[PDB]
């Protein structure tokens, strides 16, 4: 039976399947007391162009078109009025500095990630100072459907 | 990529992977405006015995030990104070009469399911009266992890 | 001689039961957090569907399956509105059935106070015991309203 | 002969008034949204402070100022818990004073149903009129609970 | 830079600038963990006449037309469904007995005020009994805009 | 008497007075139906170093140390569980691309700003496509305190 860690990392990878930016298919699942409260994948602002259709918007070696997966989970909370305080997050890719700041500021207490994607040393510095646990964990092998 | 329908049915199946009652491994995902707001699988009341460990509690041909997947999604909303009104649900198995009544009463507006499990005609009657569609949809074939 | 909290809320549960539309048992439930009422419910059909009063019971295995139960109507008020039922207690006219018991325990209801020892399911007792939730019998007080 | 919604909630307001601790008027209030109870209140001292029953009234200009009013206790339940009082109606045993009237109107309470025509302030009427909020008199129904 | 106390007292004074009762221009800011969660100024019920236009409604030496600043902050919470428990309030004027009772009942834990307006001894009595400090603090001199 | 626009822009400037990054003192006030629901200024993640004390963290010509003012307002909503949908925002400085994406995604419908700060053409493109109104408005001259 899938452990909680495997259960949520698998969910993060499934969530990434709708990513519309082929630089990285990113999925995030926000969890409170082992319950899923929000999810997100990387894509353009809702009702705007996606990279799949009009191409990336590159600036300083990053695609700036997308709302990031982690940010989409947090913004789901802000839009609906759901508390993200005292949560943990499972993400397919290590959070960029912008996502890191938002997550820490929102009260996210633990970050579990699969891919060591472009790890920013300042993101590590912030997680360390804020005493937020970060953990690498592989997505388990799971087959769904017939 | 995965359609919204495929995306959520896949999620429901993944959610079912932690089911602790082997009569049916059930998973449910509650969705509002294409966002996941709650999930649930079938298992004993939290902090109580599960069928996997102590056996089913059978009455009139049903296992009564478990909080049902759909009920776990709704009760997540009740416990946390998340609104379930104007949602839809994706579930691995057709809802029983008890789950159907609760879902309809909560303001769930559409039901999508995979397995046509023990369909109760009174459940159909109520869904029809409430103008809530019950749509069969197969779980897509999806492979997660390496 | 003011109504105690227990009497106050049990009286309320009985009053709440006065709109029940299934004559097998007129059930009323009041959900309480820190001695404040946050939700109520009585037993009746799904909203906007038929009630037993009008079309008869829908019997299955010796139970009327037509109704959303009183306790469930309280919990579903919370789920529908987005009101937290965690760390509450409930006052109910009738001892909760196994389905209501599971939902209450799962929602974080910490104590159950009931009047009528209605069809008490031994498995409901087993679960309340394991989950460490008290189930107290308390009579509805004699209260006259109006005039 | 089931209790109508109006009778159901007015009965509830009267029951709620049974814990009032200021004998100048036993006031009870029930806040309702889409025929669901979301909050209640009776008149009594600030929580954890003295009640009139025990220490006497605190009179100022012909009013007892000791109590948080029933209507205010309902609204404050909402403010303290974070429950939305917008687009509600209220049922109250006594017509709201000017302070309660202002707070109710400001909170988005859309209709006021009361039993007793208690010290009706003409300025309260003026405000309800301008704000377009109905104020309906309705008797508490004769209801016997218990035994 | 401005201390938290100066920051919020300044805000309360700015909030008071829209007051429509010239007996006292009152502003209130409701704060939870140094975040502003609601504000209010004294004026008529929304969509009703204001004192500026039709005059005061005087009774027993008080203008009864207005919803008070503090009450407007609390009622913002009630209307929207924002929790006022475990807050503090900053107000331009010492709260009257009605506002004091409501604030204490709502779970407001500290009161900071500038002007010692019409102090009611019963208000002091209740604050003291509830172990809620009432702190006088001057509005700082702050110039905004060019 | 201060118009609503002047009232909230003045508030945004006052909010900026606690900024701890001297590259730009930024303040934001999030408004729903002319009520203030959240505020923010630019500063380090809560309980971490500020630029005032340890210097800026410069990357590609931007200080990346700070959680931005707008982001702090939105994250207040996410942390507490307050809905930011159907709001408008008043900000001392035109939002950067990251803030722009988050605001649009959160359901912010109008942006009023004072300073035309480093206006990103892609932020304009997004506001335009998302049909979000943006308006320049000067902070009014307001003196507070004696
Ligand atoms: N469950 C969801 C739903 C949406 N989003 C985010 C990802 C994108 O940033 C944006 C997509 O929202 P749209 O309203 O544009 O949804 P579409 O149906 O158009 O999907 P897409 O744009 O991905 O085709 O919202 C998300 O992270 N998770
Ligand atoms: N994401 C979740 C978490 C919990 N539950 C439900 C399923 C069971 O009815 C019960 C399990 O909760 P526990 O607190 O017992 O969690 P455990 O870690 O013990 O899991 P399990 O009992 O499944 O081993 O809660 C759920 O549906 N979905
Ligand atoms: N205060 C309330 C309101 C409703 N309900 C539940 C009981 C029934 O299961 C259903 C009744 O909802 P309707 O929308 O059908 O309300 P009616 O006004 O039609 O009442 P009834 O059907 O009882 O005549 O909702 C409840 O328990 N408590
Ligand atoms: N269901 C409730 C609970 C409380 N209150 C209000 C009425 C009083 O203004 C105050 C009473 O709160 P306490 O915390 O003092 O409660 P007690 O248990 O001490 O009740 P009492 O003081 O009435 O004996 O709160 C209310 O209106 N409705
Ligand atoms: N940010 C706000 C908005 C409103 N109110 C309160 C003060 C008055 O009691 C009433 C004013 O609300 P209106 O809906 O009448 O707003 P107007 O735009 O008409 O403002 P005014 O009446 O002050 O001109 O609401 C408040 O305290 N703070
Ligand atoms: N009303 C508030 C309170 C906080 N913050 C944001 C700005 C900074 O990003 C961070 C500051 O939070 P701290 O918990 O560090 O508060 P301090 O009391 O330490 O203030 P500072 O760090 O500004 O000295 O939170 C904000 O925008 N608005
Ligand atoms: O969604 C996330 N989350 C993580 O925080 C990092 C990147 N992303 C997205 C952003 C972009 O679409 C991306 C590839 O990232 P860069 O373009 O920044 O290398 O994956
Ligand atoms: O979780 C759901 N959801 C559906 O509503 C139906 C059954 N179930 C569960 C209940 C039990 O654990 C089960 C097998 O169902 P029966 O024991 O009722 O046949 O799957
Ligand atoms: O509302 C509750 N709450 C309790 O959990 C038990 C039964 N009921 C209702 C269900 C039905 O309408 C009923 C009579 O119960 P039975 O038909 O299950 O005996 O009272
Ligand atoms: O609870 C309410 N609600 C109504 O708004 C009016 C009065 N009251 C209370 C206040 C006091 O305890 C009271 C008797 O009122 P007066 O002391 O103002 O006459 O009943
Ligand atoms: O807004 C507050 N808050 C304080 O609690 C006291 C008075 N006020 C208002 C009420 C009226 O508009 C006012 C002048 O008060 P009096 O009219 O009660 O003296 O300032
Ligand atoms: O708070 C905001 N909000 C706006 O979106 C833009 C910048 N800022 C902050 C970020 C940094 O502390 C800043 C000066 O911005 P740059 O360092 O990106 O030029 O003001
Ligand atoms: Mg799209
Ligand atoms: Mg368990
Ligand atoms: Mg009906
Ligand atoms: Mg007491
Ligand atoms: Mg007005
Ligand atoms: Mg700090
Ligand atoms: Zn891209
Ligand atoms: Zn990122
Ligand atoms: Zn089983
Ligand atoms: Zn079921
Ligand atoms: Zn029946
Ligand atoms: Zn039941
Ligand atoms: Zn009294
Ligand atoms: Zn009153
Ligand atoms: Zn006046
Ligand atoms: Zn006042
Ligand atoms: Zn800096
Ligand atoms: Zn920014």
């Amino acid at each position: 039976r899938l452990s909680w860690q495997d259960y949520f990392m698998a969910n993060a990878e499934l969530i990434s399947k709708r990513s519309t930016c082929n630089r990285a298919y990113v999925g995030a699942v926000l969890v409170k007391n082992n319950r899923i409260i929000a999810t997100g994948y990387n894509g353009g602002v809702a009702d705007t162009d996606n990279c799949d259709d009009v191409g990336h918007e590159m600036e300083d070696g990053h695609c700036i078109r997308t709302v990031h997966a982690e940010m989409n989970a947090l913004i789901q909370c802000a839009k609906e009025g759901i508390s993200a305080n005292n949560t943990e997050i499972y993400v397919t890719h290590f959070p960029c500095i912008n996502c890191t700041k938002a997550l820490l500021q929102a009260g996210v207490k633990k970050i579990t990630y699969n891919t060591a994607y472009r790890i920013h040393p300042f993101a590590i510095e912030l997680m360390t100072q804020k005493e937020v646990e970060y953990v690498q964990h592989d997505v388990p092998r799971v087959k769904l459907g017939e």
